[PDB]
């Protein structure tokens, strides 16, 4: 578009590519995020418009806001405030010393707010990973580019659950709170399967009694090899007992017992938490 000049490319996935970009008429940088249409959706946009309003309509410290939306020539443009690092390029960074505990907490913390929030307005994010979390130089952290990588994956997606629940983000940032402690993703899996039997192999091989409805999923098999749970102390070392609790909580198998945003603010791992400067 006229308005926009492209600094550089500063993202992609599955619907469109991401660029820093200047607005000509405001001076302001912004992140561009370009949509090609299939003629389908331009044919049938109610359900497409409804889910962008959704995401417009958020308003929160912890969001990466959404400023404009542009229809254009079979294309749409979604129009983002810009920050300048996300948390995957922190991680690597800090990867040799680690990012520090405090720190952790305080971007622990932030996202269940920005997760309290969007849950709240009935909006899901589906795809949390560390590259679509951005940080800026105050401390702040903020959820982008809302809903190819599995390791964040809930396991309920994995088995085929077609009308899952807000429980996926708060199992997906569980994923990133780990990573984030010992500097390794949790599970890494590079299939559907492999990622599925890295959750088993850890967690344990779900079942009726600790997830009631388990083996009714699309995409459960009697035959999955059954595994014994570890203990989180190996898992996470050095994350203290309050630690390993609220993840125990955010890493449960049933989706209706696994915490939510709003109850893990109440968490006691918070009871110390600050909002240092990275
Ligand atoms: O938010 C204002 C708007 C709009 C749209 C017009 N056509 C659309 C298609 Cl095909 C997809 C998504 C959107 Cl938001 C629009
Ligand atoms: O689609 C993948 C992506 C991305 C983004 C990278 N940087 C961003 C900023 Cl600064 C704002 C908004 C988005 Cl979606 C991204």
């Amino acid at each position: 578009m006229e308005n926009f000049q492209k600094v550089e490319k500063i993202g992609e996935g599955t619907y469109g590519v991401v660029y820093k970009a200047r607005n000509k008429l405001t001076g302001e940088v912004v992140a561009l995020k370009k949509i090609r249409l299939d003629t389908e959706t331009e044919g049938v946009p109610s359900t497409a418009i409804r889910e962008i309003s959704l995401l417009k309509e958020l308003n929160h410290p912890n969001i990466v806001k959404l400023l404009d939306v542009i229809h254009t020539e079979n294309k749409l443009y979604l129009v983002f405030e810009f920050l300048h690092q996300d948390l995957k390029k922190f991680m690597d960074a800090s990867a040799l010393t680690g990012i520090p505990l405090p720190l952790i907490k305080s971007y622990l913390f932030q996202l269940l707010q920005g997760l309290a929030f969007c849950h709240s307005h009935r909006v899901l994010h589906r795809d949390l990973k560390p590259q679509n979390l951005l940080i800026n130089t105050e401390g702040a952290i903020k959820l982008a580019d809302f809903g190819v990588t599995l390791w964040y994956r809930a396991p309920e997606i994995l088995l085929g659950c077609k009308y899952y629940s807000t429980a996926v983000d708060i199992w997906s940032l569980g994923c990133i709170f780990a990573e984030m402690v010992t500097r390794r993703a949790l599970f890494p899996g590079d299939s559907e399967i492999d990622q599925l039997f890295r959750i088993f192999r850890t967690l344990g091989t779900p079942d009726e009694v600790v997830w009631p409805g388990v083996t009714s999923m699309p995409d459960y098999k009697p035959s999955f090899p059954k595994w014994a749970r570890q203990d989180f102390s190996k898992v996470v070392p050095p994350l203290d007992e309050d630690g390993r609790s609220l993840l125990s909580q955010m890493l449960h198998y049933d989706p209706n017992k696994r915490i939510s945003a709003k109850a893990a603010l109440a968490h006691p791992f918070f009871q110390d938490v600050t909002k240092p400067v990275p």
